[PDB]
């Protein structure tokens, strides 16, 4: 199994390329850390708009974690 536990790069997740970089640089370069940003995270960060909470969501549909929902 290649998703236990949900621990790959986001810079490959495919998520909006705003995403890669921002969050990459954000000190989130994985699904994990896409998955800390809570609600007041993920939508805080300065380079996160709405084609990256998008991408986002769809990762945590191929996973399905919580912690942001």
């Amino acid at each position: 199994e290649q998703e236990e536990e949900l621990d790959l790069p986001l810079e490959e997740l495919g998520l909006s390329t705003r995403v890669l970089h921002s969050l990459k640089e954000e000190g989130i370069e994985s699904v994990r850390a896409l998955l800390a940003l809570n609600l007041k995270d993920l939508k805080n960060i300065p380079g996160i708009g709405e084609r990256s909470l998008e991408e986002i969501k769809e990762a945590l549909e191929k996973k399905g974690f919580t912690l942001k929902e």
